[PDB]
């Protein structure tokens, strides 16, 4: 009941990157750290926060060879209106996954069927697709940016070298 | 694998009306006739003409004692900004159902399980919660608001009178 | 549950078309647009006015180049016998299938198993046997030609342009 | 795998009778003996010869206490314009099942589901409901009614005669 | 349900034949036309007419390139004691089938369970195997060996002339 | 699959009975020691034999309070035929039970399904309906009636006498 | 159930024959006519005497190209034992099969589930393995060796004679 | 798997038991403590020092109110004769339990399938029926009788003075 | 598939708790917020830091009203030693409940059974027991004590003004 | 039910053994003769005097060509830790196996599932791989080491000796 060394399946959607629409797929992941950034709603009150949020910090997971993919149940025409319409989403450099099948919310399991909206889960994947650490909360329970490049840097650290041990 | 004479089962949703959220059941739609309008998706080029059509000739359903219900995958959410960004939307008196869950799309099943967008079909039910008539088409294809209501009418003749003859 | 983008099963059928009995299948069927117009039942006041606005239509929807294919749960004999007791039925140029199996009406999930009789229902199919637009009415509610025939030219232009891309 | 002595399941259906459409049930057919004459097709390019002799029978039927069900997969509505096309048929003064939906066929095991038809068959039924003896022949072999007849009266000679046979 | 065009099953069986014992199987039958004659009974307090009858018919249905097949559960011994002491029986001259094992009785699904006894049941079969015909009446209810070679003529001349009655 | 101290089911046949037909049910057999005598087939070579070899046995086994019930897949109508036609079948007094419908060499597992015809099995059964001992042969393989007759005696003897040695 | 013409199954299995152990398999008894002669257990009232009885016509049985093997549900020690401290057990000469396991009581159909005790039953079986002609007894109803010997002259009479009548 | 702490089941059975035969149940052992004294067969070539060594000490475990059961797949009547030829059968107090239905050897696990016969298993069981602790051995292996008395008193000693080890 | 607003199913449990053994049952844990601190062994290099900080943390979360219980799948007993043989475990003021069933563990569906060892996990759950918020990491990344409480100060707000109504 | 002549199932597992960490499989096991001395818990109130008497006796099981593995559910690095703080742990040279996953615990069939603890079982098994003998007791009821050294040197005994073994 747990996806720590999960591989990620074969999957397609469409996304919302720099003003315009593309095509992300399992192969355009693998290669680079990623971080999936799921949220339940676009124009909504406190998501737009989390988003600005991982916005400031994208620049330093670039940094660290990680891409960033908020994952929401929206389609991507309702992202470039989210973009459009608040300037804290018009921000946004990381590609923004459109879910609206919910073929992501069902695999990594973050999906309120009640709801059919995506809770605040966040989890972080090594370039050959292994999910490595993740965080669900329900609505209402917002997220902190700094803890999860933390724990990217983390688990970064413990792949590179074999044998971690304390001060 | 049809639908005709086939009552609506209990549910429960969120919905857009007149600037406005609320909470439409199974029991809000009996007692009135019912079209239930789906399409697939807000912030789109081709839905806005269909809606912008059915709330022409709104006044004329609602004077057949007849309510307008259009359904998308969308969140109520989405309908609300939808009426903002565009005039058209904004011009609809008739409530907007939100059916992020897919519980509408998968009951009337008329959902892309792909695309996880509801395809271009209307269902006419009856007072008594019964499907009387109804339509699919594949996305790109248009309808008419005029036969929709014809459609309305020609139900309600047959349900006053119990044996229709030619002229 | 709906039928959208369903290519059509393989079928063998007994066919009454214009004064003679044929054998429609599948692949007859497929190469050009179809259009499966289901009826309730041969002899009844309702089924003419519809099955003749369709001829009325028809030779316009044969330069849209689409051919339209009548379905009742009656048999090959009873069309023929349909045709000659009612001129708007005697004059009908498209092809009227036979469906005593319900084999059609049961692919299109149309049967009234109660009845055994298929509801007014209209079918818009491509050449490549895909299923793209249709309608179900019930009992009693008729139809109007005029929409079978724009929905089958709207569903034609996009199958041009792919995609709505215009 | 045989009817002999299996009761009659509870129906109902049209049927044209007596120019008019009337429905039939088990309560109508109960109580008195009862043949169930199925057969092909209406409007058939064969001559419906086996009708027509059933009906130059059928007061012989009514004087010992018998009435005569035809049944075929046509509806009512085609029973009555073939009544009104041939002579023959015109000239039938039994009552006309319909059986589009197979019911009747079915329960009898006496329906071609490559065809849609129902073979030439028929069935002497008591007025208990019990059917005493039948006849099952491929489309093309006719009957005779003359046989039908003698097989009633026989299954009635039995059918009073219940002391003093092979007890 | 219904044994229309179904191919005769492989068997073999005992037999009384004129005098003597043989040998009947399925690849016997074939090749000629083929009457198969149930009956529930050897020495029956019901005088057997209906395989006398059947023998007066036999030199008519010789000619018509048909063998008949008398079958009851009886065994072989007792066909040849049955035709040793009634004149009836010792004047037939086609084969005499035994099934004590049933396995005709329960093909043609004419046993009735309770008593182990055969229907009075009488089913044509073509050269090729195909049953065309048959009727099937309860105990007590004779048969009619004159309509039995109706059948078959019609069946034959069917045969002749399929699929090309009236062009 | 021993079948001994198995009950006997509860059944209705036909039989012929001394010139005539009787209906036989379990509870009739019941209240008394029996014997199923099974042979394959009227109007047999072996057969009326062995049924004949019974009766001669016959007034002994209803001194000992035991009846005699032979069995076989022909009909009743065939054992009033065999036993008019036959000398040795007509001398017989034990009733002659009909199995056309196979039911009772089907429980007690005695029927050549190939054949249709019951194998040349004996069984002993008590008052109680309790199967105590048996034999089963093959076709072409006669019994002695004698045998059956001591183990009947036998049999009673174990019932009556408890704790012997 | 009636197990006639189904053929012994394959099997090997400890035996005392004659002063000494052996192993007995499906293969040395194959080839030649047999008869398994079961009995309840070893050290009892009722089976010496039938195992006796049957030692008194094994030499005909022999010369009749028939071997015989008793069988319980006793071990192979038994066997010995009973019969170096019996001597009626001790003159026997054919062999004496063990079933602890139960292999042969429960292919035969024979073993009482009880007890865990074969029931008084005797099976002839021919060279080819298959079973001819059988009876089943409960425990205290004793066999008859001449009765079983007739019944072999029978079988291997109709063996040989086909078309006989 | 594991029969720890688990109860006797329900079962009556012949036993030979100090010259005569009896009938030992579950009700009979319950009350007491006990020793299951499995072993492979009697009449064995391998002397049974294993049971004249139990022997020795059931003095000692009568005062420790435990009894023995000696088990073995032979009959009652083997046990008898086997005592009756052998001096160290013969001096046996302690009940010769037989399980020639091998209820028992199944139940506790301990049957070989292949042979028919016991290991050579001893299983110590409480006043209440749960078995507290065993031991089994491959044929060949011998037992130590000391050691099977061993621990039976620490098994007594917990039961007198148990959950209170070191407070 | 996630835990969000499942209840804590009724169990018993063995533990260790500030230099005595206890028994703490599911009745004892509601009532109150409950963290859940997984851990995948004791006398492990990497754990201490973790569990000590925790400690650090503790009083502010009994003001909150807020019991911590750390789980691993050793016994009471190890927990214990564990106390005695190191200081920072030594000091330790909240229960440090045994899982050597794996019934937690697999519950919160957070074992590893390769290692048969639990993952870095921390489950926050409510006074009525429904699992409200929480992270599982691999072997490896540690944690940070001081977003456990930020994430229970925001998640007992939310509670408080139901449903993010503020 | 009894694990008497089935070899170990493949596997691997980490052991403390002389003061270090090393990986034990079959491969390393096989060969030689082995004890696997399963107890329930390091750290025990209870004293390990058993893990001691095997210690005292382990240069004995040494010279017979047999490795002694200790199991319980603790983890190797809480086996390592035991023998830094008691001295009867810090004596022991035989490899102290650690099953935390239940994988040995669960072949053997001596773990308590509802303690998640292994049962005071011991286990000798063959260079061959087959399990000859062993003990299961629960836990309170103490063992002894010269009870087990006692089944190994039977059970080699037996294991030379082939011909003249009751054969």
């Amino acid at each position: 009941m747990n996806l720590i060394n999960q591989k990620l399946f074969d999957f397609e959607c469409d996304a919302y990157h720099d003003g315009e629409f593309t095509r992300v797929s399992t192969e355009d992941i693998l290669g680079k750290w990623s971080i999936f950034f799921f949220y339940p709603a676009d124009f909504s009150f406190v998501c737009p926060t989390e988003l600005g949020d991982m916005q400031e910090h994208y620049a330093h997971l670039q940094e660290l060879n990680c891409e960033v993919y908020s994952v929401s149940e929206d389609s991507h025409y309702v992202h470039k209106a989210w973009a459009d319409a608040t300037e804290t989403i018009g921000k946004i450099k990381y590609p923004m996954l459109a879910d609206p099948n919910g073929q992501l919310a069902r695999f990594f399991g973050v999906l309120d069927e009640a709801s059919g909206m995506a809770y605040r889960a966040s989890f972080i994947v090594s370039p050959e697709g292994d999910i490595k650490s993740y965080e669900i909360n329900d609505m209402g329970i917002g997220r902190n940016a700094e803890e999860l490049v933390r724990k990217l840097e983390a688990s970064q650290f413990v792949a590179e070298h074999g044998d971690k041990v304390c001060p």
